[PDB]
């Protein structure tokens, strides 16, 4: 058929990807992107991970089987794009080729899909889930033979796993007997893949009955509209009435107008810090600070001392930190700039030991689910490189949220494994910012800036779900301007959030004048006061935190901070949510 | 004479308006009138919250120099507590009472000559800032409102815009007399029938003659304006005069919705309540004061240097108690004299005497509180069992000129029972009733209740999930002066997941309680430890604050 035609194409398709597997949803759904980054073309958009309820309310196989993976017929371009022009038309939408397959009516197509859903629905009457949108700048031709390779991809990981075609370009599609030859699927097959692996065949005649694009439930699923608006919210399909957002806003407010349901609680954000679910605005997460130059320098010393910094990472997990957040700088600790000691030869060797010191005095199997997240505050593609490579390290904290050395990216991606991102705002670096702090709209600025970096890696391939934004309080803001970014830190209600604002300048601001710090050298009485007062001042930013819904905050202090979060934990801890109420009625009764 | 001075001794029941300008001297204004009130017209059983008000559409030492010369009432005091008062039961019914010795009117009447007074007088206010008001109940032996009216008018010329007192009600009375005039000398005779007369009374007695034209029971605008009603919402929610719609509550809650719905303007907004530490102002609500706590045990030396850091760390009231073999007189009262002259040597700087921090006694002993307020060294009295272990200690939040505050608190027990009394049937409203009838009791005995603040008791026989309990519904306490001591307290430890480090632990889960403080808006807050919640406190004060 035409469907062979070796004229080299590039389409724009968008799946829906979907698990039940609570506990390793992740590890399932982020194999499932690797196989279709790597047998369908270059993901360049992804929804956040969301976990689903229906709208009334056998791991070592993968492991192993990455190294026995088949090469694709295509080799995959690791190479940074800025726009990508076919998905820009996909959005517009412009003028592409004609389909290959078959193309409906509006009308017949409307009336195919609503007959598979009352089909459906009379079945049912005869679970959690975990979802995901992507959208694939495929190389494949046709939506069918991608959904050849989508069951081929199914059965590689085979309810584990549920791979569909939500659109296919801007075509209408519904086939509807669909009978298919072993050999008709091996030329397909072998078309993208270099080729028991035939049961595997014999399973797919049976499996693809039919084709629908756009796919039947497009909107009538809520958790399939809830992930398109992150991707595509001003997306208009021939067959909708109205845009994504617009579908998506209607459904929401119908829900509540019709049977007073909020679908917003029932279905979760969830974005990932390692390999395990986190949910969004759910808890506030505190990230101990280990600065390597601070540790050794400070005090007037001029050796590293790995030993202390490891000591320094226990007494953090075992003060209650869920991440560590390790960083140096390149300095010279003389008083000539004469010999100097490198960020690598700061970091790597701390890293190492806490990596070894952990695989020791873990002897029981139980004790890894006390591991620390692990975050390296570093703009060093090569630094990075070392940690990742030598599994030192989880996320990349980037100041500069990924701007001096935007090929950092491409160390977040592995095959099978993604690391996780914080991007944060500043200007200049710390000689310069204190002048640089003139904004157009201060709150706004910072905001579409981070949200403009997030589109590039999610353009690049960077799940969504694993980026946090960081609004780097203090870094080139005066004051108020700190201040100013907490008053309106519900700007991020819909992003993962990490701040850091411990000891900054800001918060001895707040005081007028009108022990928590653990010395490092002997500062006069007046000094240590000072100090007191800010740790403390931070401890009400650790609380205005908790009540913002932030999600990861920063801390040197992290057995002050825990026992803060555990109270205000405690506090919001109720048994009966309408208690309140009844025993207030059994008052005035008595 | 005329049955109008008869020599006959009756019981009646009077509330009064009590009305001010100056916000500065507010509660010495209004106190040397309620004082004056106790002193000249019989006995305060009620009074209402004090309140800052806008008016519908949208230096003092004299007084102090007053209250050394005035003359003495022929009538007498009783300072005993009571339990009751029938009169006043009578009152609220409203039950039957002696007739009126001045000619009544009927409701159309009374309705047709008070519009009339309105029209007459929203004319010369078109043809033309803050007020302080307080309302308060008196069983008066003052036989009849034109009498009471005439001693008022007295104790307002005694004070002399400053002071401003009206009879609201006067028992089941409905009163339109419309042209007075009185002699000279019949003023003289009604003020001699209760005041033993003889500073400068002659002159006094002249400008009375011009002040009382008419007289209005119930007052003319009694249903009329905010102010009056919000007081008597206070005290007598469920009173119904015969002149009235409905309820005085009903009346309130009809008067609230109708400038929401009329105008769309929260009226409670610019209508604010009042509570009183020591001798200013306090907005309920508007404030997390930090209250430092000093706790004596063996050097009075040490213990006054504690008292100073805690100031300069931020601390508005310090709260000293030795009662948690030295006496607890011993340890607290050369501590608090000590205090007191340390601080008198620093006169170096005159303009500090709002610098001064409020002290609080927590103490149950009579005799300590007794010793305590003869020698002007305390403010406030704490008192852990809400003033149930010895009552008596009620009457000392009184001297002449002066009132007292008071801290009631629930417990049961003693510290070695305590944790065994543990059973509620309705742990939060049970402990917020107790409060209520403590603080009915004292109201009825005199002390004002703008002066009586709640503490729930952390710790004081609740579990440790019985004292979380009663923190998430704090908001029970939103009308109410609050005042809570979480600080260094067991349960704070119940909420976490070598020694010094549950020292830390604790402080720190301390600073979390205070947070939530801050925005529970929780009047006062007694801890520990100053700087470290001062600190907080600033910060979250910070991130609210918006400027333009
Ligand atoms: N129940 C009452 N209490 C006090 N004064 C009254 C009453 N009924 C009538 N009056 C008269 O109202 C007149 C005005 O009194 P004044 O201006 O001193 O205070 P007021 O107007 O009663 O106070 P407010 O402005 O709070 O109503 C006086 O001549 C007084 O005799
Ligand atoms: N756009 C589409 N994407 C995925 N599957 C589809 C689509 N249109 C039709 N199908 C068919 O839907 C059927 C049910 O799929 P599943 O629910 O995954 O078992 C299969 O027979 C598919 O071939
Ligand atoms: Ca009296
Ligand atoms: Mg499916
Ligand atoms: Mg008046």
């Amino acid at each position: 058929e035409l469907i062979l035609s070796e004229e080299n194409k590039t389409n724009i398709a968008v799946l829906n990807l979907g698990t039940n597997d609570r506990r390793n949803a992740v590890l399932i759904l982020e194999t499932a992107l690797h196989l279709v980054e790597k047998y369908l073309g270059k993901i360049i958009n992804t929804s956040y991970l969301y976990e689903t309820v229906p709208e009334y309310i056998d791991v070592n196989y993968i492991n192993e089987l990455m190294q026995n993976l088949e090469e694709s017929k295509y080799e995959e371009n690791k190479e940074l794009i800025d726009k990508c022009e076919e998905y820009e038309t996909f959005l517009k939408n412009g003028k592409v080729d004609n389909s290959i397959l078959k193309e409906v009516n509006v009308e017949n197509y409307l009336l195919e899909c609503n007959n598979i859903i009352v089909k459906n629905d009379e079945i049912m009457k005869n679970s959690y889930f975990y979802n995901l949108t992507v959208v694939v700048k495929t190389f494949v031709n046709d939506p069918l033979s991608m959904l050849v390779v989508i069951k081929y991809i199914e059965e590689l990981m085979k309810r584990i796993i549920d791979i569909d075609i939500l659109f296919f370009n801007d075509f209408t599609i519904f086939m509807k007997n669909i009978k298919l030859e072993k050999n008709m699927i091996y030329k397909i097959l072998s078309k993208y893949i270099h080729l028991d692996p035939q049961e595997i065949i014999n399973n797919m005649v049976d499996n693809i009955e039919f084709l629908s694009i756009p796919h039947v439930y497009t909107t009538h699923r809520y958790s399939i509209l809830l992930c398109l608006n992150d991707m595509i919210p001003e997306y208009k399909h021939n067959v909708l009435n109205n845009t994504i957002r617009c579908l998506y806003n209607k459904y929401v407010s119908r829900m509540k107008e019709q049977y007073n349901i909020n679908i917003k609680e029932n279905n979760k954000r969830i974005y990932v810090l390692k390999d395990r679910i986190s949910y969004l605005k759910e808890k506030t997460n505190i990230v101990g600070i280990l600065n390597v130059n601070y540790d050794s320098f400070s005090d007037g010393g001029i050796f590293v001392e790995p030993k202390r910094a490891v000591q320094r990472m226990f007494e953090m997990i075992n003060e209650g930190a869920s991440v560590i957040d390790i960083g140096g700088e390149s300095s010279a600790p003389f008083v000539i700039p004469n010999p100097k000691i490198s960020e690598r030869d700061l970091v790597v060797p701390v890293l190492q030991l806490f990596q070894k010191e952990w695989n020791d005095i873990k002897n029981k199997i139980v004790k890894c689910d006390a591991k620390p997240i692990i975050s390296i505050d570093t703009i060093n593609y090569n630094v990075f490189k070392e940690c990742v490579d030598n599994d030192l390290v989880d996320i990349l904290n980037d100041i500069s949220a990924c701007t001096n050395n935007p090929e950092i990216i491409k160390l977040l991606k592995k095959k099978n494994k993604f690391y996780s991102v914080v991007l944060m705002h500043k200007r200049g670096n710390p000689h310069t910012m204190d002048k640089l702090t003139n904004y157009d709209n201060l709150v706004y600025d910072i905001k579409n800036y981070l949200e403009q970096r997030l589109n590039f890696l999610v353009l690049n391939g960077i799940p969504r779900y694993r980026i946090l934004f960081d609004i780097g309080l203090g870094f080139a803001k005066k004051h108020d301007q700190s201040i100013k970014l907490l008053q309106n830190i519900h700007v991020y209600d819909e992003y993962p959030l990490f701040i850091g604002y411990s000891r900054k300048r800001f918060i001895a601001h707040c005081m007028n004048d009108q022990w928590m710090f653990q010395m490092n050298y002997m500062r006069k009485d007046k000094d240590q006061l000072l100090y007191q007062k800010n740790i403390c001042g931070g401890l009400a930013i650790a609380s205005y935190s908790y009540y913002k819904k932030v999600d990861l905050i920063r801390v040197h202090d992290v057995l002050e901070t825990k026992s803060v979060l555990d109270v205000l934990t405690k506090i919001d801890q109720v048994k009966d949510p309408n208690s309140s109420s009844v025993d207030k009625l059994a008052a005035a009764l008595e």
